[PDB]
DNA sequence: CGGGCATGCCCG
DNA sequence: CGGGCATGCCCG
């Protein structure tokens, strides 16, 4: 009955976790302390998928944004009117690049947007699979996120629709990821 | 042949001038030193029309915005996509309130927007006529003015289309007119 | 209300 | 590139 998707971590029977590359006032940088990606608009944000056990054939990887703060959690996250007017429907915040099987979904009941690609196991000798996401507005965009923090929820789903795993990370899309990560980490240490 | 309207002051044979009320970190405030109105979005910006000689019956008062800086002067000033989506067409920046004969014009050749009302002479004992303009975006709106200063051009035109007078003033539509007027006047004194 | 943060962007 | 302005908005 809820129109708010779960954000609860569920690493599940396949041992699903996300990973991030190591990254200066930079196009993206991930804070482990904050579980938060800082990235620039319309630029690559790589996300690694790690599993302990191989998901079945036909597994899918879905990404969806939700507002982090309770007061905004019921509002659908969408592209702002300016960037909408500038495969992906123009209203979608999150895109996937570099994939020939990307599907964009608008839920008929919840109106939430999501982007899905097939799960592919790592190549031999590799421990993870990387997806290249793109966020098409800044967190600050007027008429869109409007300075409200979001979480990205990554779910691993079988072809039948069973939830196999779920993880999430906060995102700030901003002009100066390195500056803003340093500011937020310092604020955590000083006032958190 | 130009699609850029003239901004040259022409006080003309009727002695046409504009005047502004005297106005604190306020909903509007006018700087004589800068010839610049500082006002808030979607709030009244009164403009006084002064003449030495009475214009003929059927005279009209037109207002049009143009970008002040040479680099932007050929671009039409429009409402940003966010405020457009929130009588006046939604794309028009400048509205007139309190008038039952307001006309909104989109020029078929230049694409410029303007808003026109009939000229009315002052009531007996008064020396000026006041029009209540409204600016429907901040100067800073992304996808609209985008922090570029504008001028408002006020023309007095007869019913036949003859230009009787023209005046202009700079406008900054902003959250804190009193703060910003003080900052700009101090910068003029210190660095201008 | 005024002080001061915010954050995309400017300038060196 | 990094320092620091910008400017709608937050908090007291
Ligand atoms: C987004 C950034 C980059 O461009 C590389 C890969 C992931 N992060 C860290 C370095
Ligand atoms: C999971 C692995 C790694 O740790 C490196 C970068 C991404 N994949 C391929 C090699
Ligand atoms: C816009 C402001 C106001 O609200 C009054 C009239 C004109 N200015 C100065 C005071
Ligand atoms: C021009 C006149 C004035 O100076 C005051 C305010 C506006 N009109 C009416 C009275
Ligand atoms: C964050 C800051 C930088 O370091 C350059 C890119 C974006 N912004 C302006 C210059
Ligand atoms: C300009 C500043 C003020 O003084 C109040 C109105 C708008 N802004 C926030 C509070
Ligand atoms: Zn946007
Ligand atoms: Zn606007």
């Amino acid at each position: 009955s809820s129109s708010v998707p779960s954000q609860k971590t569920y690493q599940g029977s396949y041992g699903f976790r996300l990973g991030f590359l190591h990254s200066a006032k930079v196009t993206c940088t991930y804070s482990p302390a904050l579980n938060k990606m800082f990235c620039q608009l319309a630029k690559t944000c790589p996300v690694q998928l790690w599993v302990d056990s191989t998901p079945p054939p036909g597994t899918r990887v879905r990404a969806m944004a939700i507002y982090k703060q309770s007061q905004h959690m019921t509002e659908v996250v969408r592209r702002c009117p300016h960037h909408e007017r500038c495969l992906a429907p123009p209203q979608h915040l999150i895109r996937v690049e570099g994939n020939l099987r990307v599907e964009y979904l608008d839920d008929r009941n919840t109106f939430r947007h999501s982007v899905v690609v097939p799960y592919e196991p790592p190549e031999v000798g590799s421990d993870c699979t990387t997806i290249h996401y793109n966020y098409m507005c800044n967190s600050s965009c007027m008429g869109g996120m409007n300075r409200r923090p979001i979480l990205t929820i990554i779910t691993l789903e079988d072809s039948s629709g069973n939830l196999l795993g779920r993880n999430s990370f906060e995102v700030r899309v901003c002009a100066c990821p390195g500056r803003d990560r340093r500011t937020e980490e310092e604020n955590l240490r000083k006032k958190g």
